C-alpha cells in the first residue's frame, strides 16, 4: 500500500515589459529565472522522483525574450554598467532594491550590511552592491560553479560581475529545454494556465463572488468578459503547443480559482484535469476527503490540494532547520499513510519560486534533503500529473457543484470588493468597451488587482504603471 505524492510547482510572472518603451520595468522575471525557473526542474537530474510544474504563458514569453537577448531590463542594465556610469537614479534604485531584500537569508552577506550603513558609496563599493545583488539570486546549479566567487563576498571586479552575468544568461537559455526534457523523460508533467493568469470565474460571471461574500460591493460590469475568458485558455493552448508539442491536458487555474462555469469552460477547451484548493472542497461538499480523484459532472477530473502540507513548505519551514523540517514532513506523510486503508493521492501545490528566498541558502538544504529522503521511502510513490490522472488503484468520487472561490479563504476579496480594487475593475470595464487588441487580456491578469489598494511598499507603483499602460495600449 503506497501513498501517492504529487508535487505541482506553479511558476508565474505578470508582464513587466512596458508596451510603449519596451522596457522590463522590474527585474523579477530575470531574478526568478536565474534562481528558480531552471533549478526547480533541474533537481530531477539528481533525484529519482517525479515533480510537476505549471508555467504560465506570459511567463514563458518573458523567459524567451531574456533567452534571446531581447529583453531590455532597466534594473539589470544598472547592474551591468560600470559604476562610474551609474545615474543617481540608478544608484537610488539599486539601494532601494537592496533594502527591500536586505533581511532575506539569500542576502546574508556581511558586505551588504556594510554598504547599507554607508552614506556615500565609491566605485568599488558600488561594484560590490551590483555584484552582490546578482549573486544573492544565484540558483542551486551555479552556487556550485560560482562557489569561489560567492565565498569572496566583497571586492568584486567588473570582469567577475560580467562572468556571473554570462553564466546567468546561459541558465536562462537552457530553461525551457529542461522543462521539455523532464516531460519527455517522464520525470514530470508540465501544465499551463489561461494566458495572463486572470480570474476566469470573474471574467465568466462577476456575480460568482456572491457565492462566498454576499456583502461585497462590485462595480457595474457593463461589458461581457466571457469571450476573453475563452481567449486566455485558447491562446495558452497555442503557446503550450509551441513549446511542448501537444495541447495541454492539465491546467492550473490561477489562484486555484474555480466555479461551475469555469470548470465547464476548461472541459470545453479539452482540459482533462486540474487541481484547486481544499477550502473549496470543504465549502462545496460536507463529507469530503482530499485524497480522492474527483470527477466534476463526469466532465473533468479535479484534485484538491492538501492545504496543510502545501503550507508547511510555503509558510512554516523557512523558519526551521532543514533536517527538522524534512523529518516533520515525512512524519506527516507517514501519518497520512497510516490513516486510511486505501492508497491516498496527496497533492502538494504552491508557487514554485517565491518561498525559497526566505529559507537558509535559498532552500537548497531543505529541498535536497527532502527529495533525497522521499526517493528512499518504499511506501511513497511520487507521481507525474499524468500518472495521477490515470492511476487505477485510487479512490474516486463524483461532484456536481463547487462554491466559487480561490485558495485565499475560498473567496475573491484579494482582487475585488474594496474601493481601490474596484477602481481597477471600473478602469478595465471602460477600457474593454473601447478595446482594439490583446493588451486588454494582459490587463485582465490577476496580479494588477492583487497589488492595487495594498499598503504602500517599494516598487508597488510600478505594477500600477504597468496596468495603466496596458489599459491605455489596449485601446489604441
Ligand atoms: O505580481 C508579481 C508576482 O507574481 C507572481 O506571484 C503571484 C503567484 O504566481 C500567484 O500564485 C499568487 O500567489 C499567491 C501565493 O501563492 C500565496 O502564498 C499568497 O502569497 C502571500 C504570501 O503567502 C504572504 O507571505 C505575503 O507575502 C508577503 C511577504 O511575506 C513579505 O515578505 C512581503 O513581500 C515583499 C517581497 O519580499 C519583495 O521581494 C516584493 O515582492 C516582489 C517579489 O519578490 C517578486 O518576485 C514579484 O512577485 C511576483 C511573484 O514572484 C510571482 O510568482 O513582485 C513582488 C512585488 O514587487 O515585495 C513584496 C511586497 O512588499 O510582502 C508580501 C505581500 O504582502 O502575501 C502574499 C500575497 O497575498 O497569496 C498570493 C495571492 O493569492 O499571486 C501572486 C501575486 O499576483
Amino acid at each position: 500500500k503506497k501513498l501517492f505524492l504529487v508535487f505541482w510547482w506553479h511558476m508565474h510572472q505578470p508582464l513587466y515589459r512596458e508596451p510603449y518603451t519596451g522596457e522590463y520595468l522590474l527585474p523579477w522575471t530575470f531574478f526568478h529565472a536565474v534562481k528558480d525557473y531552471y533549478d526547480m526542474p533541474a533537481y530531477l537530474k539528481d533525484f529519482e522522483i517525479k515533480l510537476n510544474f505549471n508555467l504560465t504563458p506570459v511567463l514563458i514569453d518573458q523567459i524567451q525574450e531574456y533567452a534571446q537577448g531581447k529583453a531590455k531590463d532597466v534594473f539589470l542594465e544598472a547592474i551591468r554598467k560600470d559604476p562610474d556610469d551609474l545615474e543617481k537614479e540608478e544608484v537610488e534604485k539599486l539601494i532601494e532594491f537592496t533594502k527591500l531584500n536586505y533581511e532575506k537569508p539569500i542576502y546574508r552577506f556581511e558586505r551588504i550590511r556594510e554598504l547599507m550603513n554607508k552614506e556615500k558609496l565609491n566605485r568599488e563599493e558600488l561594484l560590490d552592491l551590483q555584484t552582490l545583488n546578482l549573486l544573492a539570486w544565484c540558483g542551486r546549479t551555479l552556487r556550485k560553479d560560482l562557489k569561489d566567487l560567492l565565498n569572496k563576498g566583497r571586492n568584486y571586479t567588473q570582469e567577475e560581475k560580467e562572468y556571473v552575468l554570462n553564466k546567468y544568461f546561459e541558465i536562462i537559455k537552457k530553461t525551457l529545454s529542461i522543462y521539455r526534457e523532464i516531460k519527455e523523460e517522464g520525470k514530470g508533467s508540465v501544465s499551463t494556465s489561461p494566458y495572463y493568469h486572470p480570474l476566469i470565474p470573474i471574467l465568466l460571471n462577476p456575480n460568482c463572488v456572491y457565492e462566498t461574500t454576499p456583502n461585497v460591493k462590485i462595480p457595474d460590469f457593463a461589458v461581457s468578459f466571457r469571450e476573453d475568458a475563452s481567449k486566455h485558455v485558447e491562446l495558452a493552448k497555442e503557446k503550450y503547443f509551441e513549446i511542448f508539442g501537444e495541447h495541454p491536458v492539465y491546467m492550473w487555474p490561477p489562484e486555484a480559482s474555480v466555479s461551475n462555469e469555469a470548470l465547464e469552460l476548461y472541459y470545453e477547451k479539452g482540459i482533462n484535469m486540474l487541481a484547486t484548493d481544499e477550502v473549496i472542497l470543504k465549502n462545496s461538499v460536507e463529507r469530503a476527503s482530499p485524497y480522492l480523484r474527483y470527477y466534476f459532472r463526469e466532465l473533468i477530473s479535479v484534485f484538491f490540494r492538501d492545504k496543510t502540507l502545501s503550507d508547511l513548505i510555503g509558510f512554516s519551514y523557512h523558519a526551521w532547520n532543514a533536517e527538522d523540517a524534512v523529518r516533520d514532513f515525512i512524519g506527516r506523510l507517514k501519518k497520512i499513510h497510516e490513516s486510511v486503508d486505501f492508497q491516498p493521492v496527496v497533492f502538494v501545490v504552491l508557487d514554485g519560486e517565491n518561498c525559497w528566498e526566505y529559507y537558509e541558502e535559498n532552500g537548497i538544504p531543505f529541498l535536497e534533503k527532502l527529495y533525497s529522503t522521499l526517493e528512499k521511502e518504499e511506501w511513497i510513490e511520487t507521481l507525474t500529473l499524468e500518472e495521477a490522472m490515470r492511476k487505477e488503484d485510487v479512490k474516486t468520487e463524483v461532484i456536481e457543484s463547487v462554491k466559487a472561490g480561490t485558495w485565499f479563504d475560498g473567496n475573491f476579496l484579494k482582487w475585488i470588493g474594496n474601493k481601490e480594487k474596484n477602481e481597477y475593475w471600473k478602469i478595465l470595464i471602460e477600457a474593454k468597451k473601447k478595446a482594439k487588441n490583446d493588451y486588454i487580456l494582459v490587463a485582465e491578469g490577476s496580479d494588477w488587482f492583487w497589488w492595487q489598494g495594498e499598503e504602500k511598499a517599494p516598487f508597488v507603483e510600478v505594477f500600477d504603471k504597468l496596468f495603466r499602460s496596458f489599459v491605455r495600449r489596449a485601446q489604441e
